[PDB]
């Protein structure tokens, strides 16, 4: 007689759409409830905002990106996943009352990136080596990562590199990578993109990246208005491989299929879902 319908939203790109997608099939075959996705529907400080305010009840969020943006001031976490996952969890607690749930197992993390040939070319392993040669090369990156303090302004702070930054939207990037108007850009690790385009991720020598794992973010209210969402969600937790998530990504991104059908495929081929 109650058949509330939630709205899930994802951040630009394949990847959120296919786990919004995902939390959609889910909460629908498992709870009585309906989901509405909404893809590429903003960066994180919208989806962050639009979800304390309530106009979105659930979005992918990454718990690096819980310690680095959501939370202020942000906490010193280790390099260890699951313990910056409770400082994320315990602390978006605290601060705004949101319920992070628990994470699924791979990594998806912003990845300095240069086309192998680059690579070569210029001797860059680390992203200590991008200093060697900051005034020959331009590189592109999101607003946001230009935004973030464990973006650019963190490749100053942390590595002291002043690099010829164009501000690029996320769509566009690696295209301009590809095409040499840029020979940088900042990758997401698990984007299909980069074994596409021959790009090589450049090693976080000092570890200016945390870790980032994607979990659930909801209001605390609506995890008690639907307590079984926590269960029902969390038969993602500690699932889906890197691999796996790039392949998938490749389906909707690339191969143009319908995220819902490949989140929908993943989920039965593995077990989670019906059929
Ligand atoms: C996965 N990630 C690399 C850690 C980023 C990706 C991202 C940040 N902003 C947008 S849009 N996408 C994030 O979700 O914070």
């Amino acid at each position: 007689m109650e058949k509330e319908n939630l709205i899930i939203a994802g951040k630009p790109g394949p990847e959120p759409e296919i786990l919004a997608n995902m939390y959609k099939l889910l909460i629908e075959e498992n709870t009585s409830m309906t989901a509405t996705v909404k893809p590429n529907f903003g960066t994180t400080s919208f989806l962050y905002e639009a979800l304390k305010k309530g106009d979105i009840d659930i979005y992918p969020e990454f718990t690096g990106t819980v310690t680095e943006s959501l939370l202020q001031p942000s906490p010193k976490v280790s390099h260890e996943p699951e313990q910056v996952y409770q400082v994320a969890r315990d602390g978006i607690a605290k601060q705004d009352h949101l319920a992070y749930l628990k994470p699924m197992s791979y990594q998806n993390t912003y990845a300095v990136a240069v086309p192998k040939k680059i690579a070569q070319e210029y001797g860059l392993k680390t992203i200590s080596d991008l200093k060697k040669v900051e005034g020959q090369l331009k590189a592109g990156f999101t607003l946001e990562f230009n935004d973030r303090e464990d973006g650019n302004k963190g490749l100053q702070s942390m590595y002291g590199l002043n690099l010829n930054v164009a501000t690029m939207q996320p769509a566009l990037r690696y295209q301009a990578i590809h095409s040499g108007d840029i020979q940088i850009t900042d990758a997401y690790s698990t984007d299909a993109e980069l074994e596409r385009y021959d790009l090589q991720v450049l090693e976080d020598d000092k570890q200016l990246f945390p870790p980032y794992q994607g979990a659930p973010l909801m209001k605390e209210a609506l995890l008690k208005k639907h307590p079984e969402l926590e269960r029902v969600l969390n038969t993602l937790a500690g699932k889906i491989t890197e691999s796996q998530m790039s392949q998938l990504n490749y389906q909707v991104g690339v191969e143009g299929k319908s995220a819902k059908q490949v989140a929908k495929e993943f989920l039965q081929e593995q077990g989670l879902l019906k059929k």
